[PDB]
């Protein structure tokens, strides 16, 4: 139960709500406290965790979920494993990477996303799932160096089409061109997997910037830092991604490193204007395993 949790420190704050480091039987756990405005995101992630027994080493580990609702008060809690190392967004602010740690991180993300995307049949199976709000701030760094994906509140599902009634929409900075120009095929499940692949390519660019090659590294920057203001509007991102068709700049240093060059090619194959030309999660994972 949540009754035996002591909230210790607020480790994250946003429009979704807050994330706290909590204590439970003397062990650290994370508690996501949703704002009442995000009730549908809490329920989606709960049914994904407790009805679809969704478990994978690169998906945030679910412990429990609780809601209490009364006149003048509503609480919505998600209790998960705590990762002291924090969000990949925070982690990349402080850390530089080498060849092994860079590929451990990005391969672990690819592995979790493929696990979301690929359907499993039978008993103890799972539908195909699209995240729809992947970004560096919803990926956590585990002690072993791998990552795990969090925030499945916007997931859509499909078996041989489940879209929520969720009024919240993805982070604008990471929205795919088909989302921004509204040509996305809403009734086609593969559209949502390809919106995920787009966002993954941006996360791939974020990680690669922090890997050192030949004694050079870039500071952390978000996708499109140079052409969009902080907290960009829908219109800001359409002008950049669709009209101007701009994409993240690839610094010259990378082409001197074989690994960073391989990731540059992978990045671009996530960024096609045409969603159908983008790689699949499984192909990305199969490539990273060989690289
Ligand atoms: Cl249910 C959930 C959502 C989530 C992050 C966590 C849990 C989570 C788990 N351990 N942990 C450690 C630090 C931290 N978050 C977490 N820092 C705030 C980043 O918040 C991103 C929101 O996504």
């Amino acid at each position: 139960v949540a009754r035996d949790i002591t909230l210790l420190e607020c480790v994250g704050k946003g429009r979704y709500g807050e994330v706290w480091r909590g204590s439970w039987q003397g062990e650290n756990v994370a508690v996501k406290i949703f704002s009442s405005r995000d009730e549908k995101s809490w329920f989606r992630e709960t049914e994904l965790y407790n009805t679809v027994m969704l478990r994978h080493e690169n998906i945030l580990g679910f412990i429990a979920s609780d809601m209490t609702s009364r006149h003048s008060s509503t609480q919505l809690w998600l209790i998960t494993h705590y990762h002291e190392m924090g969000s990949l967004y925070d982690y990349l602010q402080l850390t530089t990477l080498d060849t092994v740690s860079c590929l451990r991180i990005v391969l672990s993300i690819a592995s979790g996303l493929a696990h979301l995307h690929i359907e499993i049949f039978g008993t103890q199976g799972k539908p195909a799932i699209a995240h729809r709000d992947l970004k560096s701030k919803n990926i956590l760094v585990k002690k072993n160096g791998q990552c795990c994906i969090a925030d499945l509140g916007l997931a859509v599902m499909h078996s041989q089409l489940d879209v929520g009634n969720n009024p919240r929409v993805g982070t604008k900075r990471y929205m795919a061109p088909e989302v921004l120009d509204e040509t996305i095929q809403v009734d086609c499940f593969d559209s949502y997997k390809r919106v995920d692949i787009w966002a993954f390519g941006l996360v791939l660019w974020e990680v690669a910037r922090r890997m050192v090659s030949n004694g050079i590294v870039e500071d952390y920057k978000p996708p499109f830092y140079d052409v969009v203001p902080n907290d960009p509007s829908f219109e800001d991102m359409r002008k950049v991604v669709c009209v101007d068709q701009q994409r993240p700049n690839i610094p010259n240093r990378w082409f001197s490193d074989p690994t960073l060059t391989s990731l540059a090619k992978l990045m671009k194959e996530c960024w096609y204007q045409n969603p159908s030309a983008r790689l699949t999660a499984l192909r990305i994972k199969k490539t990273l395993t060989k690289i």
